[PDB]
């Protein structure tokens, strides 16, 4: 135990010490019961607008990869949907499993996908992700479940170059890559105010999680499973499970755009 990750000593069920918000009213992932979704006609169709996106590097974190964008300008943003104003994409990055039947955060009727893709937005009016992260509307995070069939051919730029991150810390140019590539057909989601997944696990996220998974090969998402945790030198313990379980949802709402 000691700084976080997803072992036994350090996981998520030791995350509260650290960061009692753990244990806060407005914590995420959460289960998805669409049956109690309510369909929310005011909703807006979600505007997501990465024509302009200017991506920058890869980098293993030690907890997951994220690929990294230009969020100095109005480049790559989201916006209606259930937000108010405009919110600048910084980043994404993944969470998935040892095996097909778990990785994904939040789940739908209890079901749990094999991964789950984070697109990571801030709300313009704080001016910086780290004066968004204080405040209650400060980020908008987008939510793709993935399931394992066919290959998702926008996505196997990222697979090949991940033996070039192998280990904690290793980063690489990463230029050039079209987040668009990742989307499903249809924008139709659920959207709740929750928090993110991981320390410091702040109460500052507005949740938009598209229903229509993606789909990806077995061969990308092993691909996934062979990143590590550990930083080169160290014994090798390979990146996967890297997922909070479902949150309490607390006399919370979950909003659906479609019926
Ligand atoms: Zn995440």
């Amino acid at each position: 135990s000691h700084h976080w990750g997803y072992g036994k000593h350090n996981g998520p069920e030791h995350w509260h010490k650290d960061f009692p918000i753990a244990k806060g009213e407005r914590q995420s992932p959460v289960d998805i019961d669409t049956h109690t979704a309510k369909y929310d006609p005011s909703l807006k169709p979600l505007s997501v607008s990465y024509d302009q996106a200017t991506s920058l590097r890869i980098l293993n974190n030690g907890h997951s990869f994220q690929v990294v964008f230009d969020d100095s300008q109005d480049k790559a943003v989201l916006k209606g949907g259930p937000l108010d104003g405009t919110y600048r994409l910084l980043q994404f990055h993944f969470h998935w499993g040892s095996l097909d039947g778990q990785g994904s955060e939040h789940t739908v009727d209890k079901k749990k996908y094999a991964a789950e893709l984070h697109l990571v937005h801030w709300n313009t009016k704080y001016g910086d992700v780290g004066k968004a992260v204080q405040q209650p509307d400060g980020l908008a995070v987008l939510g793709i479940f993935l399931k394992v069939g066919s290959a998702k051919p926008g996505l196997q730029k990222v697979v090949d170059v991940l033996d070039s991150i192998k280990t904690k810390g290793k980063s690489a140019d990463f230029t050039n890559f079209d987040p668009r590539g990742l989307l499903p057909e249809s924008l139709d989601y659920w959207t709740y105010p929750g928090s993110l997944t991981t320390p410091p696990l702040a109460e500052c996220v507005t949740w938009i999680v598209l229903k229509e998974p993606i789909s990806v090969s077995s061969e990308q998402v092993v691909k996934f499973r062979k990143l590590n945790f550990n930083g080169e030198g160290e014994p090798e313990e390979l990146m996967v499970d890297n997922w909070r379980p479902a949150q309490p949802l607390k006399n919370r709402q979950i909003k659906a755009s479609f019926k």
